[PDB]
């Protein structure tokens, strides 16, 4: 299975200046929760961005550099190695990576921020014609995690 994972606001925005424009740390709960055991597809900017892989799952970085070789990281080149990546891999970002895969992925495990943030970077439009909601559940608040926000399943019709 290969999936889109992203969190974006009310306007697709989904990052400013290489980090998150929020704070949400139920967001990475569940990035946490879907992830841990699969594989995590990524951009160079966003491995950046994130400094070191992530615990537990397969860390994979998409990059045109050929000096890239990072300790728990494997490297990819080119769109098409995607592909034979085994498992559940998800598309983990940023806004290329996205705009790329869109149109490839089975499905997209979407958190909507339900604000409008300042963005630089964006989620590209879809449109629910063409995704059925496999679920829709509201995200709780509470002192830590003051932003509303709702994960969706969206499968390709
Ligand atoms: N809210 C969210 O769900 C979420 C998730 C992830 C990231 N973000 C945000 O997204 C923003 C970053 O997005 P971005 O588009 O600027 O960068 P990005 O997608 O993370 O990384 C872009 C880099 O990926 C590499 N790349 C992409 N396609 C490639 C291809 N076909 N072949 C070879 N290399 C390829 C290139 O690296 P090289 O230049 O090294 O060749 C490219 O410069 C940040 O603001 C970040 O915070 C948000
Ligand atoms: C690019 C900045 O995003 C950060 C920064 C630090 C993080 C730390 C732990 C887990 C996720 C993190 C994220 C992060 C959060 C994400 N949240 C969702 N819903 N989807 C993605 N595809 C995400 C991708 C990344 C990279």
């Amino acid at each position: 299975t290969l999936s889109i994972l992203v969190a974006h606001d009310l306007q697709r925005v989904i990052g400013f200046e290489n980090q998150l424009p929020w704070h949400l740390p139920n967001d990475l709960k569940h990035v946490k929760k879907l992830s841990t055991g699969h594989t995590l597809v990524m951009g160079r900017k966003t491995f950046e961005s994130i400094g070191k892989p992530l615990p537990n799952r397969r860390n994979v970085v998409l990059t045109s550099d050929t000096s890239f070789n990072v300790e728990g990281v494997d490297v990819i080149h080119s769109i098409e190695d995607i592909y034979q990546l085994p498992g559940h891999v998800f598309i983990f970002g940023g806004q290329t990576l996205f705009e790329e895969m869109i149109d490839k992925v089975d499905d997209m495990y979407i958190t909507v921020i339900e604000g409008k943030f300042r963005g630089d970077t964006f989620f590209p439009p879809y449109t629910f014609e063409d995704w059925e909601v496999a679920s829709s559940v509201e995200g709780k608040l509470d002192e830590k995690n003051t932003i509303p926000h709702t994960f969706l399943h969206l499968i390709r019709k």
